């Protein structure tokens, strides 16, 4: 299954089903300052769903590790910008980091095989 470019629409089925969930409401798009006003205080790069929809689509992603780095970030900033481990939005963040890893994990072995398919010889 060598196809080098087959990660993309794969990626753009994935964020289609994220944002079916009711868990990516928050992280649909960019995090509110007026609410959240030390946000910036704690966050040095926000990022959002919407902005790696945007991302991929540009053509401004160059492999399936880029995307799982930015959404990786989404998950690691409502860590660290929680008040609470117990807190309703961190526990949404766990649910969906739970279902994108399990998701993410053939995109991203179908490409790293394919790429050493194709340096074979
Ligand atoms: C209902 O969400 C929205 C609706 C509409 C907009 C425009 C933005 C948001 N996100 C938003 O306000 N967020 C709060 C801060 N975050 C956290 O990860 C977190 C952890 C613990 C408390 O917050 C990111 C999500």
């Amino acid at each position: 299954s060598y196809d080098i470019q087959a990660w993309k629409k794969q990626c753009e089925e994935l964020l289609n089903l994220i944002f079916q969930c009711e868990d990516s409401e928050p992280f649909r798009q960019p995090v509110d300052l007026l609410e959240y006003p030390d946000y910036r205080d704690i966050i040095d790069t926000p990022m959002d769903f919407a902005t790696v929809r945007e991302t991929l689509e540009a053509g401004n992603y160059e492999s399936p590790m880029e995307l799982c780095k930015d959404v990786r970030l989404i998950f690691s900033n409502s860590k660290a910008y929680t008040p609470s481990k117990r807190s309703r939005i961190y526990s949404m963040s766990l649910r969906l980091s739970a279902f994108f890893e399990e998701h993410i994990s053939s995109v991203l072995s179908d490409y790293k095989s394919a790429l050493r398919f194709h340096k074979r010889n």
